[PDB]
């Protein structure tokens, strides 16, 4: 059975923790400590082909320490998590897509963006705008509420169709 490390990066606040605890436990938490990094182990059926998903949920400071790289350098695919109502999280997706190209030394990295808070209904970020940027980056773009869980299992899902894509 394949096996697929994905990585969940984003701002702080936009939902990485609520998106991976849906995906894992089935709830939405509302107050997550924004300190704790951890990843989970999944079993998943996606197009009818099971994987073992191994997914990190980060955590850490802004700053870039040579072992850090090479951890991070272990993930196959990668979540671009913005919030939806928060501009200043979509425009840090450049910045969070050049470090993992840089670690990665590739521009072909397996990568979903995803809206999250899709639930919400003052919407900054508009969704052409947002379907435009992973035009540009060559990737797919969803929509997620880790909050009523619309999404949540395609965005994963629709990254390991990703994996599978560039392996
Ligand atoms: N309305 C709404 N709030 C959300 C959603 N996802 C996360 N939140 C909330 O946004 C805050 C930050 O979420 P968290 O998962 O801790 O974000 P992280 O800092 O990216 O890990 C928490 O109060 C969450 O309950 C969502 O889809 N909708
Ligand atoms: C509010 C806390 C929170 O949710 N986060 C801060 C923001 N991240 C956490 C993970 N980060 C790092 O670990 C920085 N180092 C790093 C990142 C990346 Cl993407 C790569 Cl490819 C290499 C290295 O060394 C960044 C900020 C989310
Ligand atoms: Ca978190
Ligand atoms: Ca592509």
């Amino acid at each position: 059975m394949t096996e697929y490390k994905l990585v969940v990066v984003g701002a702080c606040g936009v939902g990485k923790s609520a998106l991976t605890i849906q995906l894992i436990q089935n709830h939405f938490v509302d107050e997550y400590d924004p300190t704790i990094e951890d990843s989970y182990r999944k079993q998943v059926v996606i197009d009818g082909e099971t994987s073992l998903l191994d997914i990190l949920d980060t955590a850490g400071q802004e700053e870039y320490s040579a072992m850090r790289d090479q951890y991070m350098r272990t993930g196959e695919g990668f979540l671009l998590v913005f919030a939806i109502n928060n501009t200043k999280s979509f425009e840090d997706i450049h910045h969070y897509r050049e470090q993992i190209k840089r670690v990665k030394d590739s521009e072909d990295v397996p990568m979903v963006l995803v809206g999250n808070k899709s639930d919400l209904p003052s919407r900054t970020v508009d969704t052409k705008q947002a379907q435009d940027l992973a035009r540009s980056y060559g990737i797919p773009f969803i929509e997620t509420s880790a909050k009523t869980r619309q999404g949540v299992d395609d965005a994963f899902y629709t990254l390991v169709r990703e994996i599978r894509k560039h392996k």
